[PDB]
């Protein structure tokens, strides 16, 4: 699978043109890697064989990724801000979304990206069954607002590389 992931990751870019994407698999222990990294004119640096702390993401907002599949970064410049709440209660799978055409980042994470020259970015899931296997997610230096066109081709795109994952795993 790292073989696969690591080509997946060079025709994803080229479908979506964008400068830096990459794969994060996601470990029992909360720990992910990225096996999956393409650069534009070594304009972004290389993370491959990184380790990422889960730290990084609390469990809340990975929940989101599992139960509703959908999050994205607005350009940085609209300042928007996130934060937890009382209420807490997570909403099932069963029940639609119910989530705004746009998702706020704490400021915490809003630098974080900043300090990474982001300032607009995709995160697409990859999931098989009920289970996460790992993260999809693309960096755009510029804003770039998605139609739902657009948005089935890389969702979808998606969704047909974390079906790579399930099948592939049976070999492994
Ligand atoms: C600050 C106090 C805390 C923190 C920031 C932070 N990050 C997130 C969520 C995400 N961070 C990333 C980052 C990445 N992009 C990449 O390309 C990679 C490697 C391939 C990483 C690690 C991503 C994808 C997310 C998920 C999207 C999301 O915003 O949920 C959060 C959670 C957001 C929230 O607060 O609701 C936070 C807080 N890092 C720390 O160590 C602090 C805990």
């Amino acid at each position: 699978l790292d073989q696969i992931l690591r080509a997946t990751v060079e025709e994803v870019r080229a479908f979506l043109g964008t400068d830096r994407v990459k794969v994060y698999r996601f470990d029992p222990e909360g720990h992910g890697t990225v096996v999956a990294e393409a650069r534009g004119g070594e304009r972004l640096p290389s993370l491959l064989g990184l380790t990422f702390p889960a730290g990084d993401i609390p469990e809340e907002a990975r929940r989101l990724f599992r139960l509703a599949q959908v999050r994205v970064i607005v350009d940085v410049e609209a300042q928007s801000r996130s934060i937890s709440q009382p209420e807490s209660w997570g909403l099932s799978a069963r029940v639609p979304l119910g989530e705004p055409l746009q998702r706020p980042v704490d400021p915490c994470h809003v630098h974080y990206l900043k300090s990474m020259g982001v300032a607009s970015s995709l995160v697409v899931p990859l999931m098989h069954h009920q289970e996460l296997w790992g993260l999809l997610v693309s960096h755009h230096a510029e804003p770039r607002p998605y139609s739902q066109e657009e948005l089935q081709v890389v969702q979808l795109l998606a969704d047909q590389v974390s079906i790579a994952i399930a099948q592939a795993e049976l070999s492994l």
